[PDB]
């Protein structure tokens, strides 16, 4: 095959273009579009409001103009965002300004993509190599990253867990061990549906503190407790139900296996281990690479989790996938028993 000039152009402006996406991130981070919409319409004006180097900013601004994010400033027209540029306004529902915000977790993490070669070579995430510690430990210690990461996820919404909680019968369930339960959304929805149910959530300090508050707010502290812990170490209690809610997808096959082995060990005899997890092609592969690059994990298909569970001494007992009005993706609950 012989590449056309159009192929070359698309490679240079788009696919191989690492400059423009950083310009967008700098643009979002500086609230450039917001400052323009609030009245700034000159370079010195924007520079003054962003505390940026006037000449350097003009250069970012020329680029942003060529690529279609800003317009005007014809060297006597007024500097302004384009229709596309309006995506960076603070309140657009697509939250693109938050996604690109270098202060935010996702964009911050995206920068670790400069270590992608090593990621493809070793299968290991680049995040720690860039920032000093692994993704979740970083988010745990830094509330701005944690909250910013959470704010962009549908799981963080008010009714996020109603449907999955609705999908399983908790009536006879006595004690749920919620491994890496985050701020406790699933556990709370469960505890509310099952008044006699007790719960134990194991988490890093950051999310543990937020889960404590969620449980208190809900009148659940009497029966749902929070334990700060490392789910790579032996779990602190046993339970007739062990829950992994959107946890496995964050880990490599190897790390996910060590987590499950840990869960099987805390699972009381006869108990149930539950894994709740789960154009078009572009977005899944994007997500997949972020997951790999950020934390060493991946979205696994059903069978893949089944085989992984099988290697942890678990056998599939039942499976259910369903949709929600809240989530942009259907969810699924894999229910396992100890095969021994
Ligand atoms: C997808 S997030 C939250 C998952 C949550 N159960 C839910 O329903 O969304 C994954 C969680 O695993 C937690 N985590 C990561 N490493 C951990 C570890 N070593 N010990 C405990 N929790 C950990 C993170 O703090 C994060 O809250």
């Amino acid at each position: 095959l012989e590449p056309t000039d159009q192929d070359l152009d698309v490679l240079l402006k788009n696919l191989g273009n690492l400059v423009t996406p950083m310009a967008l991130r700098v643009a979002a981070t500086l609230r450039l579009v917001d400052h323009l919409l609030a009245g700034a319409d000159t370079l010195a004006g924007l520079a003054d409001r962003t505390d940026t180097h006037p000449q350097a900013l003009s250069r970012l601004v020329r680029h942003l103009t060529v690529v279609g994010v800003l317009e005007g400033g014809e060297k006597g027209r007024p500097l302004r965002p384009t229709r596309l540029g309006m995506l960076l306004a603070d309140g657009h529902p697509a939250q693109q300004r938050a996604w690109l915000d270098l202060n935010g977790a996702v964009s911050h993490a995206d920068l670790a993509f400069t270590g992608l070669l090593d990621v493809v070579r070793t299968g290991r995430p680049a995040y720690a190599g860039r920032y000093g510690r692994p993704f979740w430990e970083d988010l745990s210690a830094d509330v701005a990253l944690a909250d910013s990461f959470d704010a962009l996820m549908s799981c963080d919404e008010d009714l996020a867990y109603e449907a999955p909680a609705d999908a399983y019968d908790w009536s006879a369930v006595r004690h749920v061990l919620d491994v890496g339960g985050g701020n406790g959304g699933m556990l709370a929805a469960i505890a509310l549906r099952a008044p006699h149910l007790r719960g134990t959530l194991v988490e890093l300090a950051g999310p543990a503190e937020r889960a404590r508050r969620r449980f208190a707010d809900a009148g659940l502290a009497d029966r749902v407790t929070v334990a700060e812990g490392d789910f790579f170490k032996p779990l602190p209690v046993t339970a007739d139900v062990v829950l992994l809610s959107f946890v496995l997808l964050n880990w490599s096959d190897e790390d996910a296996l060590t987590i499950l082995r840990g869960c099987v060990r805390a699972l009381e005899p006869g108990g149930r281990l539950l894994v709740l997890d789960r154009a078009d092609r572009f977005f899944s592969t994007l997500l997949d690479l972020r997951m790999l690059t950020f934390m060493g994990g991946r979205v696994r298909t059903r069978d893949e989790v089944v085989d992984l569970a099988g290697s942890a001494g678990l056998a599939l007992a039942s499976e259910r996938t369903s949709g929600s009005t809240t989530l942009p993706f259907d969810f699924s609950i894999l229910e396992f028993t100890a095969v021994s």
